[PDB]
């Protein structure tokens, strides 16, 4: 393709950069940047966006990013948030639009998650200010079916990364009154724009059990791993007013009780395994696995419950006591 040639020239441009890095020369990504075709609108679909559809394109991204400055990194993120709704890996990771992913589609989703989102997190955590997060957030909000996005694992995680970083800086800055009025106001405007794009569709962040089942079989284990769903719920809740929080917890209340029920079932299985005398190692690894799964369900729900000042503990939801 025209995209494989681009990947080879980008790669060569990388090796060049590395030699100059290694030989103590100043680094210049100008040619690497050009080779990505980030501003190129000649084609139906941008060639850098197209490059993200290839495992190889994905796998060289950390080395590309090693040579970019912050302005270049930001520009790349901006490009990604504009094309999000029709970005392949989003379509691939939505249960709506890809209700039965194959193993290789899954591994692709994981690869993108493992590599691209890791880079995005490092970048935003080491190089970002409130206004840049706001802009990325507005941009996502303006240019996508945000709810559709939330049905995607990558899409949701991208929202959570942005939203938790914003909350974090606002928290670190609040301790000494850094952050202007126009910024706190804009965040509450932007937050409320995000919120209202999700209102009444929040539960659609949880995929159908059927879909969960299909995925469990492909990966060979009994494992809802939905931490990323609860992490999103926690961050969404953390930045809302009481009104926002009551709406949220009301909309996901069936999922809260299904998770509690899931946890209670594992707790019962744990008890009946625990009373058995002189177990074999295989029985004991069965027991350790049930315990771990039980604890993960606790910890994942409690992530969200804690933000509402609640805690699930021993079959009960009670008021979280910090003191
Ligand atoms: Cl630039
Ligand atoms: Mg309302």
């Amino acid at each position: 393709k025209f995209i494989l040639e681009l990947i080879e020239t980008v790669y060569e441009e990388i090796l060049d950069l590395e030699a100059n890095l290694r030989n103590g020369q100043q680094t210049d990504s100008t040619a690497m940047w050009e080779a990505l075709h980030i501003d190129d609108s000649s084609y139906d679909v941008n060639p850098f966006i197209s490059m993200l559809s290839f495992d190889k394109g994905i796998k060289i991204m950390p080395r590309i990013f090693n040579f970019l400055d912050k302005q270049q990194k930001l520009k790349i993120l901006q490009k990604i948030f504009n094309e999000l709704s029709h970005l392949q890996i989003i379509i691939l990771s939505s249960y709506k639009t890809t209700p039965k992913p194959t193993l290789t589609q899954l591994k692709k989703v994981d690869l993108f998650q493992m590599i691209i989102l890791k880079i995005i997190v490092s970048f935003l955590s080491n190089n970002s200010n409130f206004i840049e997060i706001m802009g990325l957030l507005l941009q996502l909000i303006r240019n996508n079916n945000v709810s559709f996005l939330t049905t995607s694992k990558i899409g949701l995680n991208l929202i959570t990364i942005l939203i938790s970083r914003a909350a974090l800086i606002k928290q670190d800055s609040s301790r000494s009154n850094i952050l202007s009025s126009p910024e706190i106001s804009t965040w509450n405007e932007i937050y409320d724009k995000l919120f209202t794009s999700l209102e009444s569709k929040i539960q659609l962040i949880f995929p159908p059990r059927e879909y969960n089942d299909h995925i469990m079989r492909l990966q060979n284990d009994k494992f809802m791993d939905e931490a990323y769903i609860w992490q999103f719920l926690a961050s969404l809740a953390l930045s809302g007013k009481l009104n926002h929080q009551r709406i949220i917890i009301d909309e996901v209340r069936d999922e809260i009780f299904a998770t509690i029920n899931e946890a209670e079932t594992l707790q019962k299985k744990e008890k009946e395994l625990s009373v058995l005398p002189q177990r074999s190692q295989e029985l004991d690894t069965e027991l350790k696995s049930i315990i771990y799964n039980k604890e993960k369900l606790y910890q994942d729900l409690n992530l969200f419950l804690n933000v509402m000042g609640l805690v699930y503990r021993d079959g009960e939801i009670s008021e979280l006591k910090h003191h």
